[PDB]
């Protein structure tokens, strides 16, 4: 097959709307959209300074390399789980990342500052999801300690998709309030977005070989992928159910609608707030920062 | 294997809890378990005349029966399509079948008092959809006519879980609303009752083979099955699943929450009737009988 816009040789094909695309046109397609995403949604404006959240996986880095291609300021950050035998090579993943795309790339190795590596803290508390709450702390903080405007992270259409159904099997109706493209700044939680909310996750691997971008396959070593097979499974039976699926969500949100902490003074429902109470922290994390390890003079 | 309450072979393994069964003994867990449903949900009292729609399909036939072995007042409708070379089969299983219950049989056929099978309307209104919409409003206009109290469809835990699967899919917040084992009587609109709400359709299939009822496989020739093979793959993965799903949503149905017909008196919105609009009657049908086909002098 042939590109619909030239004579080179069709990358990849593109079902809404309908075309076969050569490399660079798949690219600018790509590029295209998530601008649109943002503009749809008011995610994003040129003059803020945009945190991206890096696990060396594939979303956030086609993430942090689209919004740097489109001539946003972005910086990068990268959070070390400190697992022994995995966490060395997804840093040098995500390091290898933001050097191809140019954005500053911060670190915080979990294990350096709480003593602990993901998987090593006595808790029946599935690793994974004490991984979660950690790490959604520490983007927030570490945005909020050095004046980010806001935090995108790499969510894309089968993501949501997926958490979505999966919230949906559970009745989490509280996590159902929460979704789309965007949680707009409130206190101290700094403002998240998400820009490949319209991409697929097809679309993102097909982006990130195109622009020789390569990641690890899994944060986290310790559901959404039964989810995302059953979702693959209806759309090869009825293309178009993911999207229809996510459209009719963004309409009925509404219907789920219905302090600080003691410790680092982060938004706290109870006096002093999960993470702390989690870690056993007396004290506040100051994630404020100067520089970079790789660029240490500025 | 052998069954958990005697020494006789195992017929069917069930899940919760989990025990082999025989064939009695599984005859009687499942008599139980919806003796247990028509109590927790009050469906039914024992001195209610309640009407059953039979298809002819192992869902109504089976609920037909267990109602009359548990000692309910019951008489069945059938409602014939109209589909040459496709309805005679079907009513004569729905006659066999309540020969075996022992139950009078009442029959409607569209065909004879409307003039038109389903599938022979000149409209592009998919012919299992009026198909609904036509047989709903019989049903029900004729279990009031006739003085029923309640009407008991076959619906069962699988279709509860297909519709809602289905019906979040596509946002039908409406259709939400309405879900659940009863629709209380409201005016015109007769008790719906779902007696079968905690069977499966697994062991709907075990107990109608049982007790040697006979059924056809679809009522209407002309996604639900594509919404069980999906929630069917997810039940395997993780057995529970489709119990889980129908519990969460009884307990957040809340959330979805937010005249008479000029021609035949039975609830409309807007004037005149969706059935009379559709069918173009300026009359309406008398459902009133004294006496079935069967037997013609009580
Ligand atoms: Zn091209
Ligand atoms: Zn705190
Ligand atoms: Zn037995
Ligand atoms: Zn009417």
């Amino acid at each position: 097959m042939k590109c619909k816009f030239c004579s080179r040789e069709a990358y990849i094909k593109i079902h809404y709307p309908k075309m076969y695309l050569c490399e660079e046109h798949f690219k600018e397609y790509f590029e295209r959209k998530v601008s649109r995403t943002i503009e749809r949604y008011k995610l994003l404006t040129k003059d803020e300074r945009i945190l991206v959240a890096v696990s060396g996986g594939k979303d956030s880095a086609v993430t942090a390399y689209v919004l740097k291609k489109l001539g946003y300021n972005i910086e990068c950050l990268h959070i070390n789980l400190g697992i022994s035998g995995y966490s060395e090579k997804s840093e040098e993943y995500a390091k290898k990342q933001c050097k191809l795309i140019g954005a500053p790339l911060h670190i915080v190795r979990i294990k350096e500052i709480l003593g602990y590596g993901i998987g090593e803290v006595k808790t029946r508390r599935p690793p994974c999801s004490y991984c979660g709450l950690t790490k959604r702390y520490i983007m927030n903080k570490f945005a909020y300690d050095n004046g980010f405007d806001a935090i995108a992270t790499g969510h894309n259409l089968d993501d949501e998709a997926s958490f979505l159904l999966n919230n949906i099997l559970h009745w989490n109706t509280e996590y159902l309030a929460k979704g789309g493209p965007i949680l707009p700044q409130q206190g101290k939680f700094i403002k998240k977005v998400k820009p490949l909310y319209e991409v697929t996750e097809r679309e993102v691997v097909a982006y990130a070989l195109a622009v020789g971008l390569e990641y690890i396959v899994e944060e986290c070593p310790y559901t959404t992928l039964d989810m995302k097979g059953v979702l693959n499974e209806l759309e090869e039976k009825r293309p178009g159910t993911k999207f229809n699926f996510v459209r009719g969500y963004l309409k009925k949100k509404k219907l789920f609608e219905p302090k600080e902490c003691k410790i680092c003074r982060m938004p706290s429902s109870g006096d002093i707030c999960a993470f702390c109470k989690f870690w056993g922290l007396k004290k506040e994390i100051n994630f404020k920062v100067s520089s970079t390890d790789e660029e240490p003079f500025g």
